C-alpha cells in the first residue's frame, strides 16, 4: 500500500462498502482498470474524517456505505476510453438515459481529470441503522442524469431531504459537496490537491 494511502475500512472500522470499479456492476460494465481489489482506498486524512463522518451520523442513525475512494489515474483513462466505445446498450439504461458517452464527460459527471486520483474525494450514500436499509436517494450512484444533481427537482420531497442530510453530515466532517453528484464528497484541507496518483488499487 502506497505511502500515506489505506483501504479506509481500517480506519473506518464498520463502515460498509462496494468498491463498484472494483466489480462488473458499474457503468463499463466490467472492473475498472487499477481497481485489482475490492475494497476503498483513501488518503489517511479521508479516513480521518470520514471517520467524523461515520461518527457524526449520529444525526440520525445514518450508516455510510462506501462506494468509491482514491481512483487510479488508469481507472480515469479506462473511463475515457469506455466513453469513447460504441454504444452496446448494454448500461445505458441504469447509467445514463437522457445523455450518452460523450455527454458524460462534456456534462461533467465523467472527469478527464479527478479528484479521485488525489486520494481524498469519496462517494458514498447512507443507510438506516435501525432499519439496515438504504436510504432513499433518488438516483442510483454513477446516475449521470440531472436527477443526481444535488438541487435537482423529479426527485421526492424525502429523497431531496435524504440528500441534503448526507450533504450536511459531510459537509459537518471536513468535506466539501459537489452539485452534480449527490454522492460526490472531496475532503475540503485535502493533503495532495495537484497529486494525481496512479499506484493500483491493491
Ligand atoms: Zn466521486
Amino acid at each position: 500500500m502506497e505511502i500515506g494511502f489505506t483501504f479506509l475500512d481500517e480506519i473506518v472500522h464498520g463502515v460498509r462498502w462496494d468498491a463498484k470499479y472494483a466489480t462488473w456492476d458499474n457503468f463499463t460494465g466490467k472492473p475498472v482498470d487499477g481497481y485489482e481489489v475490492n475494497r476503498i482506498v483513501g488518503t489517511y486524512e479521508l479516513a480521518e474524517s470520514l471517520l467524523k463522518a461515520k461518527e457524526l451520523a449520529a444525526t440520525q442513525g445514518y450508516g455510510l456505505l462506501l462506494w468509491d475512494g482514491y481512483r487510479p489515474k488508469r481507472a480515469v483513462n479506462c473511463f475515457m476510453q469506455w466513453a469513447a466505445q460504441p454504444e452496446n446498450n448494454l448500461t445505458k439504461e441504469s447509467y445514463y438515459p437522457n445523455i450518452d458517452r460523450t455527454e458524460m464527460i462534456s456534462k461533467g459527471y465523467v472527469a478527464s481529470k479527478s479528484s479521485h486520483s488525489r486520494g481524498s474525494a469519496i462517494d458514498l450514500t447512507l443507510y438506516r441503522l435501525d432499519t439496515g436499509e438504504l436510504v432513499p436517494m433518488g438516483s442510483r450512484f454513477d446516475f449521470m442524469d440531472e436527477r443526481s444533481h444535488h438541487a435537482a427537482n423529479g426527485i421526492s420531497c424525502n429523497e431531496a431531504q435524504n440528500r441534503r442530510r448526507l450533504r450536511s453530515i459531510m459537509e459537518n466532517s471536513g468535506f466539501e459537496a459537489y452539485s452534480l453528484e449527490w454522492w460526490h464528497y472531496v475532503l475540503r484541507d485535502e493533503p495532495y490537491p495537484n497529486s494525481y496518483f496512479d499506484f493500483p488499487v491493491k
